[PDB]
C-alpha cells in the first residue's frame, strides 16, 4: 500500500547518497522496530556505503503484505553498484511499522546482523598509456594541480563569506558550489577539500598535486586520442563490470580501446563479524592495469600539422606510404581534452557545439570530395586502359567549358590560359576542362571499372569510426555532368584524409595499394596492381615538375630544396571552396602527406602552409 511507496522512497534516497533522507524514514529505535536511532542509521550508510562509493541501487520484485495491524512485510531484489563493481542478486526483506521502515542491520547488506562489520580493500588499477611510435606519451597520467579548501582556515563569519566569494571569483566557481563541497558529509575541519582542476590564494585556498588522465599534446591531438570522463549508471548499466568511481573513455582512442586501457580494479568487499572475522564474501577481484597501447603517430609531426593549420578548419593526414603507419592525424579546429576530461563549464562545452567550424568532428576520418588532386587517379586510370594519350594535346580555350547546352549554366572551370593542353600540362596547372573532357571520352564504364580497383566499399581495419568511401550515391552516375565532376575530384565522390592517403599510396609504392595503419604491431596490408606501371612512370615525373616548373601549382615549394612530386587541388560547393595539398618524396618513398582546408579564406591555401612539415618529414623519414 502505502509501504511499497515508503520502501522505494528509502531506495531512492540511499541512491543518491541522501542518507539524511534514508534515516529519517525509520521506525524509532525499539526491540520489535529500529535497531539503531536515526542517528547511527545514517553515520552507518555514511560510512560503508559512502567508502565502497554505492550507486545505482536499484530493486524489483517489490512484494508487501499485512503480518500485523501495525506491521507490513517488505522484500525485494536490488542490485546496486560499488567500486569493485556490480553486486546484484541481493535479496532484501525487512517489516515497516503503522508508515516507516523498522530498520535493521540487513538492510545495508542483506546477510548482516547485529553488530557485523563491512571491510573493503581496494588496489588501484592503472589505465594504460597510449604512446606514439617512439614512446612519448599521447594519453598518460599526469601530476595536475587542485584547488580546494580547508574549512578551518576559511576564517569565521563574514570573513569566511568574503573568503568563499574571493574563491569563487578568481577561479570560476560558485559560492554554492564551494559550500557543498565543503558541507557534503565527510568533511572535517582541517580535511583538504577538492575543488577545481587548475592549470593568488584567499586565506584557506591550497593547491595539491594529484594524478589525473592528461593529454601531452592538448588540442593538437583532441579528435584522436579523446578523452575520459566519471563513469555513471548508464554505463554500469551497459556494462555491469564497471566500477562505480571509475573513468571511462567518451570519444576517440580513449574510447576505442577503453576495455583494453582500463584493465580491472581489485580488491575485495566482505561481511566480518565485529571481529573482523570473514562471514561472506560479497565481491572479490584481482588487480590487473590496464595496457598500453603504441600508436604509428609522431608526436612531433602531430604537434606540427595541427599548428600549421593555424586554427583554421582543416586536416593533415602523414604517413610512411610503403609501410602504411599513420605519422600524424590532425583535425581543425580542435577542443581542450585536458579540459573536457576535468572541470568543463557549461559556458563553455556549448561554446565548442555552438561554433559553426565544430571542433569535435574527427576531419581526417570524414569523408569529403577529393577535389582535383584526383585528376592524378583518372589521369592513371586512363593511361591503363588506353584511352588517355599523353602525347595528345586537347585545344582549351577560356577558362570555362561546357559539353554541350543541355549542362545548362553550368561549366567546368580552370585556373589559366595556355591552350595546347597535353596530360602533364594539366597537372601542373591544374586544368580541370582537361580532366573533365578526358573522363568523358573514357566513359562511366572504363572510369568505374580503374576505380574498383582502389578501396571504395571497403571498411578500413583502423580503430577509427568512418564510413566507407564511394564513388557517387547509387550504382551508376546517371549523369553526363556527374561522370566529368568526378573525373577532377567533385561529384558525389566522398573519400576521408586516411582514405585519400591509401589510395595516393599507389605512387609511392609501383602501383601497390599499401593500407594505412594506426597500431605500430599491427601488419602491413596491401593491394597488388592497383595501377600499372605505366601509369607510374608517367605521372609520378610530371608530379615533381608540378613543384620544378616556374609555373606548377606548388613551385612555391621548389624553393625548399628537397625531393618532392606534389598535386594541388580544390573542391567547390555552390561559394564554398577546400584547398588540398598531396605530397611525397619520389626519391626514396620515405613520407607521403594529404592536406585540406576546409571553407578556405581569401588567399589561403593547403600550400602556403605544408613547408615547415614536409620539412620535417623530409629530415626524417626517409
Amino acid at each position: 500500500e502505502a509501504g511499497e511507496k515508503t520502501v522505494e522512497q528509502f531506495v531512492q534516497a540511499l541512491n543518491k547518497g541522501d542518507y539524511n533522507k534514508a534515516a529519517e524514514m525509520t521506525s524509532k529505535k525499539a526491540a520489535n522496530k529500529s535497531a539503531l536511532s536515526e542517528k547511527e542509521i545514517l553515520d552507518k550508510y555514511q560510512n560503508i556505503y559512502g567508502a565502497a562509493d554505492v550507486k545505482g541501487l536499484q530493486i524489483s520484485n517489490l512484494k508487501v503484505d499485512k503480518k500485523d495491524d501495525s506491521t507490513y512485510s517488505f522484500s525485494y531484489k536490488a542490485k546496486m553498484n560499488t567500486s569493485l563493481g556490480e553486486l546484484k542478486d541481493l535479496s532484501y526483506k525487512g517489516t515497516l511499522d503503522r508508515t516507516t521502515i523498522n530498520w535493521q542491520p540487513n538492510l545495508v547488506f542483506p546477510e548482516m546482523e547485529g553488530n557485523d562489520k563491512v571491510s573493503l580493500t581496494t588496489q588501484e588499477a592503472a589505465r594504460g598509456n597510449i604512446i606514439d611510435r617512439n614512446g612519448e606519451p599521447l594519453a598518460t597520467t599526469g601530476k595536475l594541480k587542485q584547488l580546494g579548501v580547508v574549512p578551518s582556515k576559511l576564517g569565521d563569519g563574514g570573513e569566511k563569506t568574503a573568503n568563499i566569494k574571493a574563491i569563487a571569483s578568481s577561479f570560476d566557481l560558485t559560492e554554492d558550489a564551494i559550500n557543498q563541497a565543503i558541507s557534503q558529509s565527510w568533511v572535517q575541519p582541517d580535511y583538504f577539500v577538492p575543488l577545481k582542476i587548475i592549470d593568488e590564494l584567499p586565506a584557506g585556498a591550497t593547491i595539491q598535486e594529484v594524478d589525473g588522465r592528461y593529454y601531452p599534446l592538448g588540442e593538437a591531438a583532441a579528435q584522436l586520442i579523446g578523452y575520459v570522463g566519471d563513469i555513471t549508471a548508464e554505463d554500469i548499466d551497459k556494462n555491469p563490470e564497471l566500477s562505480s568511481n571509475g573513468k571511462i573513455g567518451r570519444s576517440g582512442l580513449e574510447m576505442a580501446f577503453d576495455k583494453d586501457l582500463r584493465g580491472t580494479t581489485g580488491g575485495k568487499l566482505s561481511i566480518t563479524d565485529a571481529d573482523g572475522v570473514e562471514k561472506k564474501v560479497l565481491i572479490e577481484h584481482e588487480v590487473q592495469n590496464g595496457k598500453d597501447i603504441k600508436l604509428t603517430i609522431d608526436a612531433k609531426a602531430q604537434k606540427t600539422a595541427f599548428d600549421s593549420l593555424g586554427g583554421k578548419a582543416g586536416s593533415t593526414v602523414a604517413t610512411t606510404p610503403k609501410t602504411g603507419d599513420l605519422l600524424a592525424l590532425a583535425s581543425s579546429p580542435s577542443y581542450d581534452p585536458n579540459k573536457m576530461t576535468n572541470g568543463i563549464s557549461q559556458e563553455d562545452y556549448k561554446a565548442y557545439e555552438e561554433n559553426p567550424e565544430q571542433p569535435f568532428i574527427s576531419r581526417f576520418a570524414t569523408g569529403y570530395a577529393p577535389g582535383s588532386t584526383f585528376k592524378m587517379i583518372t589521369a592513371a586510370i586512363g593511361l591503363d586502359n588506353g584511352t588517355i594519350d599523353p602525347n595528345e594535346v586537347l585545344t582549351i580555350n577560356g577558362l570555362k567549358w561546357q559539353k554541350d547546352s543541355s549542362w545548362g549554366s553550368y561549366q567546368v572551370t580552370r585556373v589559366s590560359d595556355v591552350s595546347q593542353v597535353d596530360l602533364k600540362t594539366a597537372l601542373i596547372y591544374s586544368d580541370n576542362i582537361y580532366a573533365a573532357q578526358e573522363t568523358l571520352k573514357m566513359g562511366e564504364k572504363k572510369f568505374r571499372t580503374g576505380l574498383d580497383k582502389f578501396i571504395f566499399g571497403e571498411d578500413l581495419d583502423l580503430p577509427i569510426s568512418m564510413n566507407p568511401a564511394q564513388i557517387s550515391n547509387e550504382d551508376s552516375f546517371n549523369s553526363d555532368i556527374l561522370l566529368a565532376d568526378t573525373g577532377y575530384g567533385q561529384g558525389e565522390l566522398l573519400i576521408n584524409p586516411i582514405q585519400q592517403a591509401a589510395m595516393y599510396s599507389v605512387f609511392a609504392n609501383n602501383g601497390t595499394l599499401v593500407y594505412p595503419k594506426l597500431i605500430a604491431d599491427k601488419e602491413t596490408k596491401d593491394k597488388k596492381n592497383v595501377i600499372g606501371e605505366t601509369a607510374l612512370q608517367t605521372i609520378v615525373p610530371d608530379l615533381r615538375e608540378v613543384v620544378q616548373d616556374v609555373n606548377g601549382t606548388a613551385h612555391s615549394l621548389s624553393a625548399l630544396g628537397i625531393p618532392l612530386a606534389a598535386k594541388t587541388g580544390t573542391a567547390e560547393i555552390k561559394g564554398k571552396e577546400n584547398s588540398f595539398l598531396f605530397a611525397f618524396n619520389p626519391d626514396n618513398q620515405g613520407y607521403m602527406m594529404v592536406s585540406m582546408l576546409e571553407n578556405k579564406e581569401d588567399d589561403d591555401s593547403a600550400t602556403k602552409r605544408a613547408s615547415e612539415l614536409l620539412q620535417y618529414l623530409n629530415q626524417n623519414y626517409q
